[PDB]
């Protein structure tokens, strides 16, 4: 749910995930895909993908489980949605915590998401 | 400053350091260092000790500046005192993280620290 991948986004990061990535880009946080404005967005591109393609679980809504070892965030459990969903987000994470390098606080509130250019399809 | 080393360990281990450390075996958290029960606890005497060299701030009041880059924690700030306060607190946190597969939950409630055999000399 919106609630593990936020941990994730905090645990890799550092940052606070709803204010440094609720409104961020074209296709972080709230809305939908749009062309990604910079490594960051296009993780987040990717992650909406990543979600496009799962059945039989709810994303935002569903929990699942996943632990914190050695830094890194490891998903947890069978089922199969859960699982490929907890893989969609911890592969955002970690594609934010590698793209921080180039984060431009310029994108953090992009109220104009709306008008975002179209994304391809996944 | 505690709030600095509560953070860094939770970032480290993923544990709430209070509940996990505050009052784990003889070294870690309320109290002074004794002799060691575990590798965790190892690492809370070492940092104890750390403590010992530093002269001219305050461990446990002093705030410090640090940050967690590419989920690595790193200290920030030339005050030679605060600096070498940040590193023990560093070191420690990585401590507990590289042990973690032996922390024991027995040792986790020691009310019994008074009776820690006495630590010897840094
Ligand atoms: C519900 C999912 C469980 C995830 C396991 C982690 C348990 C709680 C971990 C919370 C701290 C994450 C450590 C990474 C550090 C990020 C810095 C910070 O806490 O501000
Ligand atoms: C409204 C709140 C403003 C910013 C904080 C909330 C962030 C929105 C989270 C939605 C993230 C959606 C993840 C990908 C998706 O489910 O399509
Ligand atoms: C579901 C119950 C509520 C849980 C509280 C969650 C609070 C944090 C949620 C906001 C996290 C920021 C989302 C950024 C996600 C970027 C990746 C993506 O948009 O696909
Ligand atoms: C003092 C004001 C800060 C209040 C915020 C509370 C945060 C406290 C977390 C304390 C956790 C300490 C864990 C024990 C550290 C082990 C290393 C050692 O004991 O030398
Ligand atoms: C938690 C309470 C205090 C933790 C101890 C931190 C350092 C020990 C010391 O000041 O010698």
């Amino acid at each position: 749910s919106l609630f593990e991948l936020g941990k994730m986004i905090l645990q890799e990061t550092g940052k606070n995930p709803a204010k440094s990535y609720g409104v961020y880009g074209c296709n972080c946080g709230v809305g939908g895909r749009g062309k990604p404005k910079d490594a960051t967005d296009r993780c987040c591109y990717v992650h909406k993908c990543c979600y496009k393609k799962l059945t039989g679980c709810d994303p935002k809504k569903d929990r699942y489980s996943y632990s914190w070892k050695d830094k890194t965030i490891v998903c947890g459990e069978n089922n199969s949605c859960l699982k490929e969903l907890c893989e969609c987000d911890k592969a955002v994470a970690i594609c934010l915590r590698e793209n921080l390098d180039t984060y431009n606080k310029k994108y953090r509130y992009n109220y104009l998401k709306p008008a975002c250019k179209k994304a391809d399809p996944c």
